[PDB]
């Protein structure tokens, strides 16, 4: 068959682990930092219980499910793994807790110290992260430096899947009927025509780009997202961020080409990042550069990423 997807389903116990704070709600619902406990096994094990809403037809849809779909099928460093399942009422994702933060949320706290080493690896992770993911025929649909997550400063992953869609044999792209959407981060094409390729990922890469190299600016501040289209169309461009060379620059420029087979693509997206992490500074000139590179209550008994490989 096209790829039997005969990945694994785990399905966990609301009383095997324990929620101890909200780290944010939004429409979808809740995510707690969380401590899972494995009966018997001795470990315990950071996570992050995504709690979400039902409706009076929107619950019984996959409110989730389809995203647990997703997850449940990536294995890669640089994309977030659903640990398992909860089938309470309100059926709980079990994921690898995150503790930095969304890496937008994390650039600001700490601008006046990240490095250029740093800025051009979370660069080359990301590529690797969504070239994975075009490796197994999957569309993020909503690349953003929000929806990157810090494992370690040294150590980023993509983190959400709500909208990810994978494609079927026959389609080069996605046709999303509707919804809301993040436009300042969405390719022209989609923008207009609800097509969505991974070259339009590509798109999302750039703005991503940009806003890591702003220290976490909002694109387009200030314009409202109603004529991005327009903007757009006459050729404008999100701006070369004061810490970056042409080289950088050409890059995020050509993400943001009209024709996307004219964008690069993400497997050569980290070629050339990587080539820049190695002369950092050639490349992003950062004032001071040089000079630059939980809540424990008892733990001892703990794991994380290592248990995932169970
Ligand atoms: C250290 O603990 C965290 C804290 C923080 N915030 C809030 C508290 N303070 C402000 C610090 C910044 C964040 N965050 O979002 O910035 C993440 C983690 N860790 C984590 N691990 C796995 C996951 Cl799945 C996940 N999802 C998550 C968590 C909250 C909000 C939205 C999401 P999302 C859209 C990707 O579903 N978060």
């Amino acid at each position: 068959g096209e790829a039997p997807n005969q990945a694994l389903l785990r399905i966990l116990k609301e009383t095997e682990f324990k929620k101890i704070k909200v780290l944010g709600s939004g429409a979808f619902g809740t995510v707690y930092k969380g401590l899972w406990i494995p009966e018997g096994e001795k470990v315990k094990i950071p996570v992050a219980i995504k709690e979400l809403r039902e409706a009076t037809s929107p619950k019984a849809n996959k409110e989730i499910l389809d995203e647990a779909y997703v997850m449940a099928s990536v294995d890669n460093p640089h994309v977030c793994r659903l640990l398992g399942i909860c089938l309470t009422s309100t059926v709980q994702l079990i994921m690898q807790l995150m503790p930095f933060g969304s890496l937008l949320d994390y650039v600001r706290e700490h601008k006046d110290n990240i490095g250029s080493q740093y800025l051009l690896n979370w660069c080359v992770q990301i590529a690797k992260g969504m070239n994975y993911l075009e490796d197994r025929r999957l569309v993020h649909r909503d690349l953003a430096a929000r929806n990157v997550l810090v494992k370690t400063p040294q150590h980023v992953k993509i983190t959400d899947f709500g909208r990810a869609k994978l494609l079927g044999a026959e389609e080069k792209e996605y046709h999303a009927e509707g919804g809301k959407v993040p436009i300042k981060w969405m390719a022209l094409e989609s923008i207009l025509h609800r097509i969505y390729t991974h070259q339009s990922d590509v798109w999302s890469y750039g703005v991503t780009v940009w806003e890591l190299m702003t220290f976490g600016s909002k694109p387009y501040d200030g314009i409202p997202a109603s004529e991005i289209s327009s903007i757009l169309e006459k050729g404008e461009r999100l701006p070369q961020p004061p810490i970056c060379t042409i080289d950088v620059y050409m890059i995020m420029v050509k993400c943001w080409m009209i024709d996307a087979d004219s964008r690069p693509k993400f497997r050569e997206l980290i070629i050339e990042f990587s080539k820049m992490a190695r002369d950092p500074q050639r490349y992003l000139v950062i004032q001071g550069d040089e000079r630059m590179h939980e809540e424990d209550m008892d733990d001892v008994v703990d794991a994380d990423e290592y248990l995932i490989p169970q």
